[PDB]
């Protein structure tokens, strides 16, 4: 059908927006602590403590599959790579300091992420 078309073609255009406004907050992430999964065999206790890793890697791959229905659903996998890393790391460590730095800039450019998917549509 059209509809179905004219659906993926927003689909489409909101995967575009979102992959501008990841590379934007990666940016923010200039040491790239956030870039990878953490390693399982590195940190092999992980998972008791997190439940729900995130990546900025494992991000891009669901982008690029049109994995993101919505900004909602892209901002929740960001908030899961600060809230996790602030968690499984204390206040005192670059880690956690790290993902203060990357909230804190990176609010900016979703707060006008905002604004252009509903002006757009």
């Amino acid at each position: 059908s059209m509809e179905q078309v004219a659906m993926e073609l927003r689909l489409t255009e909101l995967t575009r927006l979102l992959r501008s406004v990841l590379d934007q907050l990666q940016d923010k992430d200039p040491a790239r602590i956030f870039a990878q999964p953490v390693s399982l065999k590195e940190v092999p206790d992980y998972l008791d403590h997190i439940k729900h890793p995130m990546d900025f890697a494992t991000m891009r791959k669901r982008l690029e599959a049109q994995g993101y229905k919505n900004l909602h659903e892209f901002e929740e996998d960001f908030d899961l790579i600060i809230d996790n890393c602030m968690k499984y790391n204390a206040r005192d460590t670059v880690f956690y300091r790290a993902a203060v730095r990357l909230r804190d800039q990176g609010g900016v450019v979703l707060r006008q992420a905002r604004r252009e998917v509903d002006s757009i549509g």
